[PDB]
């Protein structure tokens, strides 16, 4: 039993990250096969982060103004071609650890590991989940670009998310592997600003069911509600919509359970109208919402503690 | 900036983890050189769960009655023997990705990341501290014994913990990597239950730290305090004490930010007898006792937001 925000093993991932120099500006890179793949803002001097123009920037440079590092060996880059917001670096060498692979592009809502890595080095993994408003509230610093964001299935990594900035907010913008931002994001010094932010109501539901799982049933109620009179409560708390998909993705939790779909929304408006009174779920003072169904199912026993 | 519950990259220990079999009874091990270290009690039986003599069952093995299975090649027992709690197999073949490592027992307070496996096969990372009951609040089924717990420093593993048990309030309890339990607990199925735990006042103390170091200044006062007068507080709301090594472990991060230890006692003080009023303190709505003055510093940049 227990419940607690969990990574992926990120072996796979860590066997592939390199360290991009370009100029005086040094950030990460990801290594697969014979490609390196960066952000592209490691082309950018102090002069164009206000509004460079990458195409124009990019044309100025040679392979041999790119420096690739593998813990400590030189690749030597052999071709380069910049992709949406991604810069992509042919090497001489085929990364002997490339695991098996993908590059999806994950909707909002969708959780994910993090490696943190600075110059090339990884320092530490966590959990993040796809705001809807197409943010991360993840932890970087100066130097963690590059940095990816990744799910794991049976020993195939697939890749979603490439870090680029931050914002005002403290939350953090990137790009999926083929460098199209998440959100309206651009990559330089302009003003921008995070969408107002809203709860992912599917995923708070799944983790109430997590918590019923592992034996703990105390904000239950007798209660059920309509999909759409528990939709007007979950506008009124600044709460996404939940669908008829969203109702049938939890399906399997709600058979695990025997608590139905919709009586669990009963449950949570009561939580959303009532709060918790000084009482915890999963060891939390409030609601989590960074839990999707997958990552309950992946996590939890299978069998409920009745 | 930003502030998130940060494992350590686990490729490390992934290399190093096996599938234990005796009899019919599988569970995790961990391979480092030419031995494997386990939970003895992948020698027991259904019926050597309530005082298994492990002495009189071990002595009943041979080296054949083992196997050990890292990925999907077998390794030959050439050699057994029982340490504390922990089994030692001597196998025939020296782990070829053996990182640089040491065993260590920590104290309570101190955190290490968990790297849960089934069947030999890493599932998920995630931190943990232990409990001043001698305890973590870990997520294990069954199958997880034999996961472990690490901190990486500069590219060498200290194992710190290897899992044995669950208690009946959920939490977990098992061994240092010589075998000997945390806390009065033993490996058999006799009643036993966790303390009472405490609220570890140090840790506390460095996460309102990296609070102030990530831009959030809200829950500060102008008051300071006595150290003696703050635990009396402290006592009273089922905190640890503070200790004078406790204040000069905190002196980095006191320094970074400009806040006395004493006045940050102060905040503290006043946070646990008004609560928070609604309010937040890096996204979370209680007092988070899990992060070390080490981990903030590790996390944190070295310049606060002013
Ligand atoms: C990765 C590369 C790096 O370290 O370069 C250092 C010079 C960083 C990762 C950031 C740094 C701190 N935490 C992170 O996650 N990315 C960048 O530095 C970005 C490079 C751009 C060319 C894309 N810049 C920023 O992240 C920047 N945000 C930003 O400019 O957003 C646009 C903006 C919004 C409001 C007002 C003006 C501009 C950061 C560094 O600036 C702050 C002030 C928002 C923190
Ligand atoms: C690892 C091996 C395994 O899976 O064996 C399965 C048969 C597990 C890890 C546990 C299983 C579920 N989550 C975990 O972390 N360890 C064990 O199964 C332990 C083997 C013992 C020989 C050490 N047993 C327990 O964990 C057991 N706890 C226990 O008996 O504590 C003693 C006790 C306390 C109160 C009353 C009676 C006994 C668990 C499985 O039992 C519960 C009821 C506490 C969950």
């Amino acid at each position: 039993s227990g419940f607690r925000k969990m990574a992926f093993p990120s072996g796979k991932v860590e066997g592939c990250m390199v360290q991009v120099t370009c100029g005086t500006t040094t950030l990460n890179g990801l290594w697969l096969d014979d490609v390196v793949y960066c952000p592209r803002h490691v082309i950018c001097t102090s002069e164009d982060m206000l509004n460079p123009n990458y195409e124009d920037l990019l044309i100025r440079k040679s392979n041999h103004n790119f420096l690739v590092q593998a813990g400590n060996v030189q690749l030597r880059v052999i071709g380069h071609s910049m992709q949406n917001c991604v810069l992509k670096l042919k090497v001489d060498t085929a990364n002997p650890k490339t695991p098996k692979y993908k590059f999806v592009r994950i909707q909002p809502g969708q959780t994910f590991s993090v490696l943190a890595c600075y110059n090339g080095s990884p320092s530490g993994v966590y959990q993040c989940a796809m705001r809807p408003n197409f943010t991360i509230k993840g932890s970087f610093l100066n130097g963690s670009c590059g940095s990816v964001g990744f799910n794991i299935d049976y020993d195939c990594v697939s890749f979603c998310y490439m870090h680029h900035m931050e914002l005002p907010t403290g939350v953090h913008a990137g790009t999926d592997l083929e460098g199209n931002f998440y959100g309206p994001f651009v990559d330089r010094q302009t003003a921008q600003a995070a969408g107002t932010d809203t709860t992912i109501t599917v995923n708070v539901l799944a983790w109430l069911y997590a918590a019923v799982i592992n034996g703990d049933r105390w904000f239950l109620n007798r209660f059920t509600t309509t999909l759409n009179d528990f939709n007007l409560v979950a506008m009124k708390y600044n709460y996404e919509p939940l669908t008829q998909d969203h109702v049938d993705i939890l399906g399997p939790l709600s058979a695990q359970t025997g608590i139905a779909v919709l009586d669990m929304c009963a449950s949570l408006k009561e939580l959303l109208q009532n709060g918790m009174n000084g009482r915890t779920i999963l060891g939390s003072a409030l609601l989590e919402d960074e839990f999707t169904p997958f990552d309950v199912v992946r996590q939890c026993s299978g069998v409920t503690f009745q």
